[PDB]
């Protein structure tokens, strides 16, 4: 697809069989999900931006799938005010920016 | 350009005569940049981050370069991690994500 601007991008996505809605975000580093339940090891790791920092459990070789694109990655899980889908992950899906 | 993100999708603005670097931010619905002056009168606005909401100066029909792509529009200033070229500004330049 061809992802206009005008609005934010937000996409649904299928992870941990849960779906959700997520924001593409070519400025975060990461992928950062709301609190949910994930499978495996993870660690603690901080976050931050505007606003400060927030602790989040870091989750490594998570399925998900994005607009119908399968993916793995790394996925932090904690108290973000919003899912964000980063850049660890929008590569996979091989999503550009162009103008 | 198309520009990939398996880096950060940082860029050369121009502002005020000034080169900086900034980064793509689809993410963000605004524009932030950190401290600098700016001319004319400005009003305040409050932005939400990941750790919460603060407050940043916003300055209305600023001239910004991007990329060598010239916009006028609203420009933030606050304390922001790093510059931002958020969503208002991305439309301006006709930037699109793809996949
Ligand atoms: O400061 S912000 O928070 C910011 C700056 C300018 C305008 C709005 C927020 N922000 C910019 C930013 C923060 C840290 C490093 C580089 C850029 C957010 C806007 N998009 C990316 C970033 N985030 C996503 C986001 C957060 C809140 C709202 C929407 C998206 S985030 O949750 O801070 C995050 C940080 C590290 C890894 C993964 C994600
Ligand atoms: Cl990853
Ligand atoms: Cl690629
Ligand atoms: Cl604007």
């Amino acid at each position: 697809p061809q992802i206009t601007l005008w609005q934010r991008p937000l996409v649904t996505i299928k992870i941990g069989g849960q779906l959700k809605e997520a924001l593409l975000d070519t400025g975060a580093d990461d992928t950062v999900l709301e609190e949910m339940s994930l499978p495996g090891r993870w660690k603690p790791k901080m976050i931050g931006g505007i606003g400060g920092f927030i602790k989040v459990r870091q989750y490594d070789q998570i399925l998900i799938e994005i607009c119908g694109h399968k993916a793995i990655g790394t996925v932090l899980v904690g108290p973000t005010p919003v899912n964000i889908i980063g850049r660890n992950l929008l590569t996979q899906i091989g999503c550009t920016l162009n103008f």
